[PDB]
């Protein structure tokens, strides 16, 4: 039997998607070959990548004046690609840092331009999002960078800051296609697929067309947005199978009723877990400020922290796996992405109630 | 029915490997999840990447003092990573250019250091390999770059030049694991997996351990060999499912008897096609000099070139697809990688003989 897989990325996937991929793995739609053997210059793969793009455009209501790029290298490669493409070496980028993934973006961007961290959550252990009107943005900043869902720290933007001088860029890796997003407010949205929308090996970049072009001279060709855009993500050999898998996920999210329906389910199942924590009378604790609690990644600790290893081991015996926190922070982390069944969060909640009764 | 798929990359894969992947896709070995859902930091995936590495080490007889890295970005990303990691910006790299893939590696390296093309086959249409003793290598060249199998032009190194000042770097994308290689002759071997050893999304880099480190300060962290080496290719989220597929391919190459036997089969089926061309009294032509004719990619043309579209259409109607040449050169190109069944080459040869008879 399949387990309830609380991993933060790569992560659990819908069973109907996995079964479709199994059904077609040897011979996709009578083409006589697997997706994994198709030429990226051929008509079958063309149909796949084009439908993945159109389905994603439908899901997020992406306006026509945005490009959609399917790339390799992870969100971490975009930490370099963003300043290399969007800035000159003496331009400045503003960052709002609400957890360690935004901090990693700052440190990589320092190689390629000037960076200003205009706000950091670190003094309160990355539990909060700033009041935006209070933000002091840099008068000449090319763009303002956020990590919309801080996967380790469980801090999620529920509304967005307005850039003063330039455009907004958001790492949406761990809440990608979890809810509607006004894409027009952003110059760039990017995310690795593996958290919430596919297998690892694909990164999606949604980028306003008038921002493509004029990358720095030292930009590798494989990081150049203009190269990717003008070749429709087929400049070199793309991650064909991962793009196909993302397409299955997008098609299925549309069948579920789209991102408004996805968000409803995420909110419901996240409420069950957060309520159980809040009702445990301190036995379980979530440090994050209520209004920015992530629907995707739920970090929590035990008041008796020495009990956390037993919690994690017994949960895994109960077929609930990968609940240990990220190694940087420890504690526990329940990642409850789109495809996590409601019954899995219910099982974790019932396990938590039973564990507390036995250790209190 | 499945077709004979002569694509140059991505390419045909073994049917037993595809079917193994299919049977484990929903729940790998009763572990309760797909490979596609496994955490890269969990023991199941660690077991997979570790065996893929040791199996590849067995196949190529890789010495202990070399690292094996499983990366994203394609071989094209390595065109930037090689000089970024291995050179200072005022160092010089020598290139022997035997086709257009070597030319693409020169153009990218020029962003990051100096380049000398010490020999180029362009003047004779990329049909030959130089005499090595006569090469004029640059006295202080950090390394000498070759493309061991020029995929579009059908030119293949059968033995290797000896670098004068530095070490040898070879792009082996399209003949990777087609035959034994004395790895100790090289400082770096690299290759996209999708030509001969898996689906696209994985690039393999075999690099002598004393060459790792001291990349240029502008090197993106995701292109840095020391980062990847010290994290055992798990610095960020790896292309887990492509690595797993590579592992299945490697396991099956071992079961076939290793690269000595793989090479024997490649030589046998290449000979059938090359002999058919030479016996065709000019009806089909291969321009490449006989001693360097690739076993992996066989470009050929029709004396009556106006027949090429009918040849390709009739071949496809006979379940032989993707025989058109690379778009940069035209003609025909039969890619006949490890997994291309002998029967597919035989069908091609018989179809060619019939085609000539009908268009005498
Ligand atoms: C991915 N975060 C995951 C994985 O973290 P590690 O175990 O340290 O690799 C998490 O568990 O938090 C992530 C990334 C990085 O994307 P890749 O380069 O691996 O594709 C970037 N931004 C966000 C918000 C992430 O969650
Ligand atoms: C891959 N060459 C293939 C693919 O060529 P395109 O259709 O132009 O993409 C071919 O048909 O010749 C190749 C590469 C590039 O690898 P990726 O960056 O796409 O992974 C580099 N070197 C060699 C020898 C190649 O064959
Ligand atoms: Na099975």
């Amino acid at each position: 039997a399949r387990v309830f897989n609380f991993a933060a990325g790569p992560a659990t996937l819908p069973e109907n998607v996995l079964l479709k991929a199994q059904a077609d793995l040897y011979n996709w739609r009578g083409s006589g070959m697997s997706v994994m053997e198709m030429s990226h210059r051929g008509k079958e793969f063309l149909s796949i990548i084009q439908k993945a793009e159109s389905d994603l455009r439908q899901l997020l209501e992406i306006p026509q004046e945005y490009s959609v790029l399917f790339l390799q290298g992870g969100a971490t490669t975009q930490f370099a690609a963003l300043p290399l493409n969007l800035c000159k070496s003496d331009d400045t980028v503003d960052f709002v840092v609400t957890g360690s993934w935004g901090d990693k973006a700052v440190k990589e961007a320092k190689k390629y331009c000037k960076t200003n961290v205009i706000w950091s959550g670190k003094s309160e252990k990355y539990t909060k999002v700033p009041s935006f009107e209070e933000l002091e943005q840099t008068p000449d900043a090319k763009y303002l960078h956020i990590c919309a869902n801080e996967t380790i720290h469980g801090v999620e933007f529920k509304d967005y800051p307005v850039p003063k001088n330039g455009f907004l860029v958001a790492d949406m890796s761990s809440n990608f296609c979890s809810k509607p997003v006004d894409v027009s407010k952003f110059g760039v949205i990017y995310g690795g697929a593996q958290k919430n929308v596919g297998p690892s090996g694909v990164t999606i970049v949604i980028i306003r067309k008038d921002l493509i072009g004029n990358a720095q001279d030292i930009t590798p060709v494989m990081l150049d947005y203009k190269i990717h855009d003008e070749n429709s993500s087929l400049y070199n050999t793309p991650p064909c199978f991962g793009i196909y898998m993302c397409g299955l996920v997008f098609e299925d999210l549309l069948e579920q009723g789209g991102l408004k329906e996805v968000e409803k389910k995420n909110q419901r199942k996240a409420d069950l877990l957060y309520n159980a924590i809040e009702e445990s009378n301190g036995f379980f604790r979530c440090p994050v400020e209520k209004s920015v609690r992530s629907l995707m990644n739920v970090p929590f600790t035990l008041e008796k922290s020495e009990l956390e290893a037993e919690f994690i081991k017994e949960a895994a015996k109960e077929k609930m796996v990968q609940l240990k926190g990220h190694r940087s922070v420890g504690g526990m982390r329940a990642s409850i992405y789109n495809a996590m069944p409601l019954a899995g969060v219910e099982k974790l909640v019932a396990f938590m109630k039973d564990f507390q009764a036995k250790h209190a």
